[PDB]
């Protein structure tokens, strides 16, 4: 985990400042299963934490000025407990600011501050991701074959750009489309992406619930021919329903792993995952966070549980889980989405053949734009200290 031995006691928290950060994904993304069109515009809370006449940035959600204000003048060892966890009642609020701080403190990127390594560091990160951006970006074309089409063409955008693995949201049946209708559609859009993305090309599902047990199974029956690397979100998780379809995968040969985790989880599903019925767990990365996905990832390692950390609708997201990553050993890829912010350089990333380099720069590796986040802060957000 984290090493903080090289914390002076002296170093104190003296400012805590807040703003909210927009900008845009580079295609506008429709509606999924459950709900509708997502569009283009992103926004990133984010905030700034002064310790010891150094900065540091990073998400930042539940936070008030007043929570921030009782926390000035508090000392940076003293956000941490007996084992060198950052202590629960601060997760939310500043771990990424902390954690960058302590990145730009060291002179390193937090990969190598939480990977617990011992063996002598110096490697590149390079971890796998996929593209997320496969919404049901279709529905205004009547026909089969021009949706198939097109979702093709937003692959290949994804491809391109580096992209080899695609999660394609299906389930448009549920609620957008006729049932029956918009489940043969989707049948023939993974179809059509998996013909794309070609045989090294991993092919994720993710439902938004919006299936039965039965709506899976046929499915999954109609992909047979199709390598899914796994389906992610049938239907809220259910114990009886997952050994269910475990079983009927198993009797079929058919190998496709199970996911799931997202937003208001059962608070038993990791209990599902360890006796087998659940294979990937998808809790989101800024909630419960990096501190708790260290820990978390510890546990499922254990399990020989696989960890797969939910993004979607926060781009700083992205490159906090191709951090995690080297804390993790069972880590399957960082949830991709091309999002530029504007003030949040992200450039030291880059993507090739399905891979997110991250830079070995101090704490995340992201510039923030110091001009331009005073003037949020001044103009909408706060700032507690000094
Ligand atoms: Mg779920």
């Amino acid at each position: 985990s984290l090493n903080i031995t090289g914390i002076q006691s002296d170093w104190k928290v003296e400012k805590i400042e807040f703003a909210k950060l927009t900008g845009e994904r580079a295609r506008s993304a429709g509606a999924n299963g459950r709900i509708g069109v997502h569009g283009k515009s992103c926004t990133v809370d984010i905030a700034r934490i002064t310790i010891d006449g150094q900065t540091g940035y990073g998400s930042s959600i539940h936070m008030t000025p007043e929570w921030a204000e009782d926390v000035i003048g508090r000392r940076l060892l003293d956000l941490f407990d007996d084992r060198g966890r950052l202590r629960e009642a601060y997760r939310l609020q500043l771990e990424y600011p902390v954690l960058d701080w302590l990145g730009q403190r060291q002179g390193k990127p937090v990969y190598d501050l939480v990977s617990g390594a011992h063996l002598e560091t110096g490697a590149s990160l390079v971890v796998p991701c996929y593209d997320t951006s496969l919404y049901f970006d279709d529905l205004h074309l009547a026909d089969e074959r021009a949706a198939v089409a097109l979702m093709q063409e937003e692959a290949m955008q994804g491809y391109a750009k580096g992209q080899r693995h695609f999660k394609i949201k299906v389930g448009r049946g549920g609620r957008h489309m006729p049932l029956w209708e918009g489940t043969k559609r989707d049948i023939a859009i993974v179809r059509g992406i998996s013909e794309v993305a070609g045989p090294a090309g991993k092919i994720m599902i993710d439902a938004n619930n919006a299936y039965n047990l039965n709506l899976t199974k046929e499915v999954l029956a109609a992909l047979s021919d199709v390598n899914l690397y796994w389906l992610e979100a049938a239907f809220h998780e259910d114990e009886a329903l997952y050994e269910d379809l475990k079983e009927w995968l198993g009797q079929r040969g058919q190998n496709v792993l199970i996911a799931d985790g997202e937003g208001l989880a059962s608070p038993h599903l990791i209990e599902w995952a360890t006796r087998g019925r659940v294979d990937v767990l998808q809790y989101d990365i800024i909630w419960p966070g990096f501190t708790h996905w260290m820990e978390l990832g510890e546990k499922l390692d254990a399990h020989g549980l696989r960890s797969a950390p939910h993004c979607y609708g926060n781009a700083y997201g992205i490159y906090a889980s191709g951090h995690l990553s080297a804390a993790v050993r069972n880590f399957e890829f960082v949830e991709y989405d091309d999002i530029t912010i504007e003030g949040m350089d992200v450039s030291g990333y880059r993507i090739e053949n399905g891979e997110i380099h991250v830079p070995a720069t101090p704490g995340f590796g992201i510039v923030f734009d110091d001009e331009l986040v005073t003037y949020l802060i001044n103009r909408s957000g706060w700032s507690e200290g000094h």
